[PDB]
């Protein structure tokens, strides 16, 4: 039961990397060119887009994917250059911490949906203005799916922690 | 008779992978930039495009392609790390289920054609408006072809299910 | 005399694949953005382009190239997994049939030239309107060249069929 | 003296292929989007561009590069599958003929310069109109350089023909 | 304690290279097309963009990444071609110097944030004008993160310098 | 002292290759689309851009990079096919000549800076007009850096010439 957990963990991790590398690069491609606000102000479009989407989903996901894979490279470099079980335990702890932190950060940054309308009141805009997002449903689907995958990985890492940890 | 079926399953699967990777990436390239509605409303174009095409065909097809290939990687990782016939049976069942689910989902999401006109009545649009789709015939051809290929794969997997299953 | 024919068949097949992969991807790149109609109607451009070019030449050619190479992969998978001469004969028959069918289909779909003007009378256009095609001469040259190459391949396959067949 | 000719021929051939693959793909990138005519006629821009540049330089050069390398693949396939000196002589004759034909065709199609102005009188344009070409000097430089390289290759092939031929 | 420092130095270096190669290429993609100024002057947009962003962040970072890796290639070429400890010491000194210089240069060129507004008074603009930057928050995040990573690398190199140096 | 010179020559050459291949391809990407002139004349933009930038910097640099590496391939092909020291001496002389010629040509074509304004008086423009260049500072930095690198390579080649030559 604990044996299959590693196979499912590696498969989900590679699955996530593949999804992000192959499909995510192109849903967000036109994020800002298709974002439009009802206004005649130069620079209101830029300001309101920046306020609505401070960091794009795909940037956060690439960063998270790369950062949650760093203990593996550290352990590999340590072993190739040269306790070792001590390294295994610490890298497992670190991966668990990183994945819980990244999941919580995703929840706090983005929530669970991307709405189609946005109300912005930042300079140079005059009082509050209404702006319109491109492809909200697809981005919501991607958000929910990525949350599910990250939850799966967190669950597996907690499983292994409780299996080895005392 | 059942022997050649595996070779034809492998060939159809690789054929589908190639078709999606080489051709699908560029029929849908201009899906939203060429989508136009008869209106003077900012944000009506975005809303009506999102309502007409919630998830693009090529996104669904890439996701399906990746998801219907996961039992193979699971089995491979299980064998490389280390009954085995039990794994073969379960992964066959899982592939069958996944392909039937994906085919039914395709039918329920997209139907059998992509019309050239679309009637949309979502905010910020004023009552119902008419919008025009880009490349409807090519997308219809792609839809029908992919449905045919997925049906072929489902048929083959059911064949093997009934051959081994009791 | 029949020996060199196989070498020339292999060379023409690889030649065709190379031509399509390297050059064809970029003549058709701006097919719809440069297509223009003399009208003030929203959506007439989309409708008339779709009626003039239901499936782009390069899509048909990529599909044909991939489909005329499937017997080779089938035979290879059959041999790697494990009469064999029976497989050779059947795959030769199948390749011949596929190439004659694809050549006839090309002739029936596209003809021998791409005109510079197109007259369209599809909704939402008001009566018949005139539209203008981009790069007609280059596309005509490509059409004629591809027809010639496909004819060469058909001729070679019929030659070998009559050499082996009785 | 005849020994070094082979080394210089292979080096010039690879040099030409590299130049075309790395740099030529991007001088011609904006050929039609930057082409402009002094007129208010829809479709005059397309017609006059097609009349001024029936086949783009880079398309002809890629086709020529691929076609002048076909005897090498034919000879290689003939040798891998299995007089041989007879094949060497014939492929040398064929390469010579192909390169002289391609050089003459280049001269007859394009000349020695690309002018900055073009005068066009094709339908739908009203009488003669003036159009303006993008990047004429760079294209002239490329034309002259490619003519020089092709001349070098022709000279080398004639040298070797006269060395072996009687 | 000094042993593990090398593993983290190599891992941080590869981490930084990966981040720059995979994600940085596309935040800055639309830097100038989305930059807009409140004016009716031709050429004011170009002048004010050039004054606000003389060298793009990603250009500086790629240059720095490549330049801080030159001692490694020099040492490798020296060893493959053929004291050696003398080379190790000098290349360590050189890497330390290069990374401190690059960090200070980053601080002096860019600071710690990218503001959303810019005030420009360069010809051809009439007196001072206001311009608006695209994606300021993401660029600020990237700036701060890269500063942190470069600081980490500087710290590690100083650590090892003081470990070996006397 | 003369031993390390070869290592530094190979490292600087590879460094230059990398800089041109990775970063230079994208500073010049929008060279003509962002070039603008203060005028209402069709075709004045094209003419004045062509007069200001006859050959783009990156085209010259790629050509130079490829041309200064041809003696190496010639020598390699000569050795693989089969005095040899005579070849070494001649190829060194040829590389020296090529690099001095290319450096002088760069100086005569481009100078040491790219100005932000350009004054053009070519047909179809009416008398002299003012045009505005995109990204002048970055292009000036690139110019100066490439001049420095090419000077370094020239210096090294002259060093080796005088070391071996008499």
């Amino acid at each position: 039961s604990t044996m299959i957990g590693r196979i499912l963990l590696t498969v989900v991790v590679i699955f996530r990397i593949l999804i992000v590398a192959i499909v995510g690069e192109t849903v967000y491609d036109d994020e800002q060119t298709m974002f439009v606000c009802n206004t005649l102000q130069p620079g209101c479009n830029q300001a309101c887009y920046d306020r609505a989407f401070p960091i794009s989903h795909i940037r956060y996901w690439v960063f998270q994917i790369i950062m949650v894979c760093t203990p593996s490279l550290c352990f590999i470099t340590y072993s190739v250059h040269q306790g070792i079980s001590r390294f295994y335990i610490i890298q497992v702890v670190f991966r668990n911490a990183l994945e819980i932190g990244f999941l919580v950060g995703q929840y706090f940054l983005y929530g669970f949906s991307v709405p189609g309308l946005y109300e912005c009141n930042r300079y140079p805009c005059i009082k509050e203005v209404e702006c319109y997002v491109s492809r909200p449903t697809e981005k919501t689907v991607f958000l929910v799916f990525m949350f599910a995958v990250s939850g799966i990985c967190v669950v597996l890492n907690l499983a292994e922690l409780n299996h080895l940890g005392w």
